[PDB]
């Protein structure tokens, strides 16, 4: 198997975990109390950071279930981070609904965490695409 | 090649089928009819389950093209699909039209299935990234 | 290493490029200028086309900092490039915030390419998941 390397910043919060072995996501925790208001935004410390793996990347995803049914999604979905970034990860929340405020409390599950391969190919500028090497 | 097992639930839809062998994504069928009103959400059944292969994720995407055009989004995109699950997949679809309901026919094409792989790391916590393994 | 070839279709915008090597994403610029007005959407050139491999996909995401905590988005987010598609990639950029316009001048960073490999599964129907060569 594998490893990710987590820093609890906020040593108050519960470590993340990977619930079952086959789960893709690891539900990351909000490290604050706010209430999104309908159609409003708030970027909200998760109180952890990571060290994803060279030619890898980390993916924030929304969650499925109760929250998606409050509205609770994230601005840039789906987030990623870098092998570089070792800073919080913070997550742009905002509420969907038009009329109901989303209660968050310290500790609420509010995204996922997945982390896949990560493809870095160098760019290169071609005229066309009438050149060797491309697909048929 | 490779192979998805998928099972119709409801088997008066068609089967979902990679149209082209290059596509990315299977286009997946609304079992449902029902209108989406402006800014309003709603879950709506696919009529399949599939069974995700260990170490990989089903991964659920809005579509491009006339469907994005009228506004029609995913709550929770990327919706994700756990090798485990193998319920029926249903979908969190917002219409982000200020005006315009999106009127949804049984049948109709409303959202695609990506299969990727997926890493699965254990989190090991760190007191901070100073530690033998890790990226420079 | 590895390669993507860029067509830029637009000679006058910049050739996009990974800032950084580990860099997920590469950012796309807007070929247009335009205002999204609050809760508006519309679809915008970037000025490229790419070659995405053989067994892979593009996927275009929204940017994290200023331009999420502004509001700016991608309603069909992620966006999916195929290996068939060569045309130029035009972003469905939708504005979230319910009251400030957003103004993107040509130029602009407005999402950023990531590339991964992708798994081209054919789709076997079952009458259930009690079939030999499934996860237990
Ligand atoms: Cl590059
Ligand atoms: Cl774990
Ligand atoms: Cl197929």
């Amino acid at each position: 198997g594998s490893m990710l390397a987590i820093v609890r910043l906020d040593r108050e919060l519960p470590l993340p975990s990977r619930a079952h072995a086959d789960d893709a996501g690891v539900d990351l925790y909000s490290a604050e109390d706010v209430v999104i208001e309908p159609g409003r935004r708030t970027l909200v410390g998760t109180g952890i950071a990571v060290a994803i793996p060279s030619g890898m990347v980390g993916l924030v995803h929304p969650r499925s279930g109760l929250a998606a049914r409050v509205g609770l999604s994230i601005v840039n979905s789906p987030g990623t981070i870098d092998a570089g970034y070792r800073g919080e990860v913070k997550v742009n929340l905002i509420n969907l609904d038009s009329e109901v405020p989303i209660v968050i409390a310290r500790g609420d599950r509010i995204a996922q965490l997945l982390v896949q391969q990560v493809e870095l190919p160098e760019l290169v500028e071609v005229d066309s695409f009438d050149e060797a090497g491309l697909a048929v």
